[PDB]
């Protein structure tokens, strides 16, 4: 199902996630999810974000899943699906350097 998604785009490497995302079309918030380079069992969010000071840069968000089920970045704050995940960061920035906004661009 996760890799069925349209946000989710398996293994690419975190310079790709960047070339991607470093696109001057993309508004804050583009993001996408892909395999971490060195954490077996870890996903990765990639997140574009843009400010006067740093200009267009990209933030990345290790995501963890556990045995037991859940799925999180801060263990303080789990759901129960990849999915679910997506849709609260979609809706609050909370750490984030911005709300999840549209899916990156190829
Ligand atoms: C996503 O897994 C992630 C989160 C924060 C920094 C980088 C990053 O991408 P990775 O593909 O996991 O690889 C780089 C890395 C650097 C330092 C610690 C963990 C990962």
């Amino acid at each position: 199902s996760i890799q069925a998604e349209e946000w989710y785009f398996g293994k690419i490497t975190r310079r790709e996630s960047e070339r991607l995302l470093l696109n001057a079309e993309n508004p804050r918030g583009t993001f996408l999810v892909r395999e971490s380079e060195t954490t077996k069992g870890a996903y990765c969010l990639s997140v574009s974000d843009f400010d006067n000071a740093k200009g267009l840069n990209v933030k990345h968000y290790k995501i963890r899943k556990l045995d037991s089920g859940g799925f999180y970045i801060t263990s303080r704050t789990q759901f129960n699906s990849l999915q679910q995940l997506v849709a609260y960061y979609s809706k609050h920035a909370d750490g984030l350097c911005h709300r999840l906004t549209t899916v990156c661009p190829t």
